[PDB]
């Protein structure tokens, strides 16, 4: 039900994602989620809805439905705030929008640093993304002091390949190990090598886009759909469960934290009923065989960035 992190904290294996969740629908979505039983919410400054997520959290706290210690709130540092002096300020902005005094987990959203400014994806006259000269090690040291100041209880990373994780682990004077590495994971991108590597170093893996993210903006009619895969429908039918429920239970049995997104009350409730059944070892091996190495989030505009994470095998 909860996984143990290297800072001694317990992280709910199931959480609610908020990317693409409209500001006018997410407050109600988070409220319903908390009522249903969710104790983990995944957020990010770049989602432009943290203020609205925060309204939900504050309402449930005032209502006594949950106490702060029961909730596990996660947010992420955007690429335009990688410089030393900007990290504390970005965390503080997120804390105010969410209306909390500490975050349970703060992740470096992407290993790529962009030029600071108002634009999330700063461009030049040619049209490509302008990088920052900062590196992963300097940004990590800034994340470490947020723990020393009490702003966050744990720090982690997101979309980091194995070599980038190595860099941090082998950094001189390392004070806090990354507690979590949140990566894209589902049956079409199983990530067996990155997962095995992270797990061997005591780093918890969080799987994002577990349903294949059918609502991504760059969606094409010829792209593969997990929710409609006949082979996955068969396994679901065999268990008297929905395909989404199977796609959510899949990573849990691999000892991964899963964070499916939804703004629909019935779906939010449906996605929660995944603790009452088990996928057989055969079901797990079969699902793993469906890997096509297909990524939903490839950050294609940063293919030339010095820190792009997807050139390495894992
Ligand atoms: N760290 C990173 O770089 C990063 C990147 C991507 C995502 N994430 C996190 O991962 C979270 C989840 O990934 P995601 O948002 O890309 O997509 P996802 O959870 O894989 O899929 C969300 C989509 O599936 C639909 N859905 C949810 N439950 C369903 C069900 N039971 N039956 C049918 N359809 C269902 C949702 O529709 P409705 O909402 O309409 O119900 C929505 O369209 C994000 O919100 C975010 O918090 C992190
Ligand atoms: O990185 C993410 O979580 C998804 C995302 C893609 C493009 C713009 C904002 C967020």
């Amino acid at each position: 039900s909860r996984l143990l992190l290297n800072n001694g904290a317990k992280m709910p294996i199931l959480g609610l994602g908020t990317w693409k969740s409209p500001p006018g629908q997410v407050t109600e979505a988070v409220k319903v989620a908390i009522d249903v039983g969710y104790r983990h919410i995944d957020c990010a400054h770049v989602y432009q809805n943290e203020n609205e997520v925060g309204v939900a959290i504050q309402e449930k706290l005032r209502e006594q439905v949950v106490k702060r210690e029961e909730l596990f709130i996660v947010s992420k540092l955007w690429c335009t705030y990688h410089e030393k002096g900007l990290v504390k300020g970005a965390c503080q902005k997120t804390l105010s929008d969410l209306k909390l005094d500490y975050l349970d987990l703060y992740l470096i959203h992407w290993p790529t640093g962009f030029k600071p400014g108002k634009e999330f994806f700063p461009l030049d006259e040619s049209g490509n993304v302008v990088p920052s000269d900062t590196n992963i090690l300097d940004t990590w040291a800034a994340m470490e002091e947020l723990v020393d100041e009490g702003l966050v209880k744990a720090i982690g990373i997101s979309n980091f390949n194995h070599l980038q994780v190595e860099m941090i682990l082998n950094k001189p004077g390392l004070k806090y190990k990354p507690a979590v590495n949140q990566i894209e994971c589902h049956p079409y991108l199983t990530q067996e090598k990155l997962i095995q590597y992270c797990q061997s170093k005591g780093i918890v893996v969080t799987a994002y886009s577990p349903l294949g993210s059918p609502d991504r903006p760059y969606a094409k009619p010829e792209d593969p759909s997990l929710l409609e895969d006949p082979r996955i429908k068969a396994i679901a039918a065999k268990h008297n469960k929905t395909t989404a429920q199977v796609l959510i239970r899949f990573p849990m049995q691999r000892n991964l934290v899963v964070i499916p997104k939804s703004v629909t009350p019935e779906r939010i409730a449906e996605n929660f009923k995944v603790f009452d059944f088990e996928l057989s070892s055969q079901d797990m091996t079969t699902l793993l065989s469906y890997n096509r190495n297909w990524r939903v989030a490839a950050l294609l505009s940063c293919t030339s960035h010095k820190d792009y994470p997807f050139h390495e095998e894992f």
